[PDB]
């Protein structure tokens, strides 16, 4: 098991329904075709994870005001906490390519913006840290969380056309994801 | 000359700082190589506005649900509000590739947030309509903003190199206003 991983099985059922979701991909241009280009950039990604894991926690933790978010009290970065987020982001890469965009994947994605936002930080792996990540920084990490898969997803000879494709899929998918992660940041009524 | 437009001349202060700035640039990545690339995209658009104004509300016009947010209560489009509101967005463009990313750009961000919210939404052009747009969709029109803007970069002959960093540079420059947009939305402390 992925200890803290409870996919299909969350606590709660997420507050946005499948007609929220069919309305939210209409909204970041996501159709059948990205389900097809997001399943291919899984295929191409997934034997690149642990590279992928070092670039993209390379980045976070080149800033420190990003690496915070991961920091005990002392102001030095948690490694049990990085390590076991780090196995469910990991899967999480898996998961935006291979599950169904189906109600247990809303679920988790309720589950998923709980756990950064102050509502359930810390709990899942009982670490103690900061309680909440800036919502602003939740939307700014769409870009490079697209930035750090682009390269990637050229490595398996794929062509340019080919990876233009991929990569405008992860970058819909990854937007789509944090657009249902603002529910729990977002006063009552307003998301 | 652009009614509604009060760029510089804002009634509020932004709640975030040129230090929080600094902050969000990194987190989108955002460097000197993105300031040089956003002036270029500037150059190249300008001239091209109308038709991108004309893709743009073509994509929003084009989903019941997105469209809403122009509509009178009585459901039909309210044609006058889209009106002034483009002329605003056609400016919008400029801006993003012309203005110094300071304090005055920060107090305009802070205003087009609460514009979009219903702190001020439908009172710049004194119109009825929608009172609140979701926040789930600002965050989601990162990727159509994006995709509308990418094949006009390439109609000034630039090279591929060129076009993708413009592009790149767009991206970053929009994800990171819609972070600083979520200000009015989220729940305070949360940000
Ligand atoms: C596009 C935006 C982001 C994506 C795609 C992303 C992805 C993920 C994933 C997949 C997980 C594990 C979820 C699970 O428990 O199964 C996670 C957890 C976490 N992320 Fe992010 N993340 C984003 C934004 C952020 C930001 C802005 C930070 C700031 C450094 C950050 C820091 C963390 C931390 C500290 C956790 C653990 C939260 C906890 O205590 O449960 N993430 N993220
Ligand atoms: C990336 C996200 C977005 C961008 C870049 C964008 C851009 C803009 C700009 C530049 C303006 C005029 C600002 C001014 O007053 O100077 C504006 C206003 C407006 N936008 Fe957006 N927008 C975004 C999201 C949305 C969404 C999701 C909707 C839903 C259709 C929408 C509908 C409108 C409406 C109705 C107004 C007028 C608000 C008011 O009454 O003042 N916008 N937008
Ligand atoms: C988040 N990593
Ligand atoms: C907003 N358009």
């Amino acid at each position: 098991k992925i200890p803290g991983y409870t996919y299909g099985e969350t606590e709660n059922r997420a507050p946005f329904n499948l007609e929220d979701l069919k309305l939210l991909k209409e909204a970041v241009m996501f159709t059948a075709e990205d389900e097809e280009y997001i399943q291919k950039a899984g295929e191409v990604l997934e034997d690149q994870v642990e590279e992928i894991l070092d670039t993209w926690y390379g980045f976070v933790g080149s800033h420190p005001h990003l690496l915070y978010y991961f920091t005990s009290p002392d102001g030095t970065p948690n490694e049990k906490y990085l390590a076991a987020v780090r196995k469910r982001f990991s899967r999480w890469i898996l998961d935006t390519s291979n599950r169904s965009y189906d109600q247990a994947w809303l679920d988790y994605q309720y589950e998923i913006g709980l756990r950064h936002h102050r509502t359930k930080k810390n709990q899942t792996d009982n670490v103690e840290s900061v309680p909440n990540i800036g919502y602003r920084y939740a939307v700014a990490f769409i870009y490079p969380i697209t930035a750090t898969m682009k390269p990637f997803l050229a490595r398996k000879g794929h062509t340019p056309e080919e990876v233009e494709k991929m990569y405008q899929a992860w970058f819909k998918a990854t937007t789509l994801q944090v657009a249902l992660w603002s529910y729990p940041y977002v006063k009552y009524g307003d998301f």
